């Protein structure tokens, strides 16, 4: 699938289950009138530790279009750093 790229933030994270929302607010750069959940699974998180997302954190992504909707390829911070997380 075409690779897809967007920002936004954390809209809430399930550390028990490793996965989340996020809530896409540009794509391409391009703000958004109605941001959009995105689909993200812990296993795509680039940071070094314990992988999860801390709600409201901001973050740039990858993703993909899918049977079920938007699904995060690759998450990272602003500016390609390391994710937040809770710890």
């Amino acid at each position: 699938p075409q690779v897809l790229r967007g920002s936004g933030h954390c809209k809430w994270f399930n550390v028990r289950m490793g996965f989340g929302f996020i809530s896409m607010t540009s794509r391409e750069g391009s703000p958004l009138e109605n941001p959009v959940d995105v689909f993200v699974h812990q296993s795509k998180l680039y940071m070094e530790g314990f992988r999860s997302l801390k709600e409201g954190e901001p973050v740039e992504f990858t993703f993909k279009k899918s049977s079920k909707g938007f699904e995060s390829l690759r998450v990272t911070g602003p500016g390609g750093n390391p994710c937040l997380g809770n710890e």
